[PDB]
């Protein structure tokens, strides 16, 4: 874990402060039902058995709860809501060989053989406005993101 390492005490002190207000109970140390109280306001519905693994993970003492230093390190991993966006954002350059930022008929073709999902010339056109809005043939990040909301 470096995590403070990559931190100032100036966000180590903010992390201090999201520590103590997410410590419901006041004893300092946060417990699977306490993530789940405070996670829960965010939009999130997580089980005894998630909030486990969100310890077991960073439980460098083998407790079964949270100190401040798991807490640098859980709350840095959860301050990517649904961080699949990431792994979504990896496969935008996976579609994107000629590596330009914007994704095309034929950069389709070439991923789709790699993905062993090989799709036809047209079939492939048809993906570009089955995401983009604007119709210029070309898909960027913003245009992109549609189809990976839309699942
Ligand atoms: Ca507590
Ligand atoms: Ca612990
Ligand atoms: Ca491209
Ligand atoms: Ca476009």
């Amino acid at each position: 874990s470096l995590m403070a390492d990559q931190l100032t005490e100036e966000q180590i002190a903010e992390f201090k402060e999201a520590f103590s207000l997410f410590d419901k109970d006041g004893d300092g140390t946060i417990t699977t039902k306490e993530l789940g109280t405070v996670m829960r306001s965010l939009g999130q519905n997580p089980t005894e058995a998630e909030l486990q693994d969100m310890i077991n993970e960073v439980d460098a003492d083998g407790n079964g709860t949270i100190d401040f230093p798991e807490f640098l390190t859980m709350m840095a991993r959860k301050m990517k809501d649904t961080d699949s966006e990431e792994e979504l954002r990896e496969a935008f350059r996976v579609e994107d060989k000629d590596g330009n930022g914007y994704i095309s008929a034929a950069e389709l073709r070439i991923v789709m053989t790699n993905r062993g999902e090989k799709l036809t010339d047209e079939e492939v056109d048809e993906m570009i406005r089955e995401t983009d809005i604007d119709g210029d043939g070309q898909v960027n990040y913003e245009e992109f993101v549609q189809r990976m909301t839309a699942k």
